[PDB]
């Protein structure tokens, strides 16, 4: 998937912008937050621009499956249920400390292994 992303020259990241401080719409109408910063960094490291695709949260995994987005970065807890359908990066936020409780991960289609490997490298670098 990475060759195709780089050839396109942009990364499509899905999120649901109603979850401060991770993603929300600010007083200027811009989507901002922790997840937006992380998406910017991943795109930057891939040498591509970023397009945030805002949608409803329940829409995210369906959009990822249908290839409307490359990844999900949206305050998404890593769960066994979601692991049945998508792949997750290493956790990038731990809500409860010591790896307890909710951990957020970046969701990737299972077949896009190179992309997942690359995102994991970035997360370790951050």
């Amino acid at each position: 998937a990475i060759d195709e992303i780089k050839s396109r020259g942009y990364l499509l990241v899905g999120l649901s912008a109603d979850f401060p401080p991770f993603e929300f719409v600010d007083e200027n109408g811009n989507i901002v937050g922790f997840d937006v910063d992380l998406a910017k960094e991943i795109a930057r490291r891939l040498g591509v621009e970023l397009k945030i695709v805002d949608m409803t949260f329940d829409g995210l995994i369906p959009s990822l499956l249908t290839k409307k987005i490359d990844v999900i970065i949206s305050g998404m807890t890593i769960t066994e249920e979601r692991k049945k359908v998508v792949a997750f990066s290493d956790p990038y936020f731990d809500a409860g400390g010591g790896g307890s409780g909710e951990q957020y991960g970046i969701a990737v289609r299972k077949e896009d292994t190179d992309l997942l490997e690359f995102i994991n490298s970035v997360l370790r670098e951050l």
